[PDB]
């Protein structure tokens, strides 16, 4: 575990990460997809293989010795907001599980169900909450990567609110 675990925010290409490990914003289809997953495709396009899984579900594939967690958030276009809401929560819930059961020290996670998969509604603080709800109990460091300058100033609000 980390000597203090601590949660971060940075702004910048998830691709780029200094963390142990990284949660792609999967489909349930293992395909390269866009925004994150794209991202995730091009730096660990080994991690592609068999990396199909369910909505509300995480599914770890090495890329090398480097994990990728692909975590699949629902598509908000496609979900009522109530089950929407709990599969989100679920996703989140097996990514603290599989940092737990790799024994890594950081990881790096984008808001799952923001971008493509929000059915264009503003979910920063939804999809941030079920992160924290899932990922407190863990021991990791957790390093929160985001694209947007207001995002980042919420999220960053957020974190140092709880300390
Ligand atoms: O997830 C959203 C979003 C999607 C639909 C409606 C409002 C939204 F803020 N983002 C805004 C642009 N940057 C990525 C995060
Ligand atoms: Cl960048
Ligand atoms: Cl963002």
């Amino acid at each position: 575990g980390a000597m203090a675990p601590s949660y971060r925010v940075k702004r910048m290409d998830i691709a780029k990460n200094d963390e142990e490990c990284v949660v792609n914003a999967a489909n349930p289809r293992g395909l390269p997809g866009d925004g994150v997953c794209k991202a995730v495709y091009k730096k660990w396009p080994e991690s592609f293989k068999n990396s199909a899984t369910p909505v509300g579900t995480a599914k770890t594939v090495m890329c090398g010795t480097y994990p990728v967690i692909h975590a699949v958030g629902p598509n908000f276009s496609n979900y009522t907001e109530s089950e929407g809401d709990r599969e989100l929560a679920a996703a989140y819930r097996e990514v603290a599980k599989e940092v737990t059961r790799l024994g890594v020290n950081s990881v790096a996670i984008p808001l799952l169900s923001t971008g493509v998969y929000s059915g264009g509604k503003d979910r920063l603080t939804q999809s941030l909450n079920h992160l924290f709800t899932a990922m407190d109990s863990t021991d990791a460091d957790v390093v929160i990567y985001c694209r947007d300058k207001e995002w980042e100033k919420k999220i960053s609000e957020a974190i140092q609110m709880r300390t």
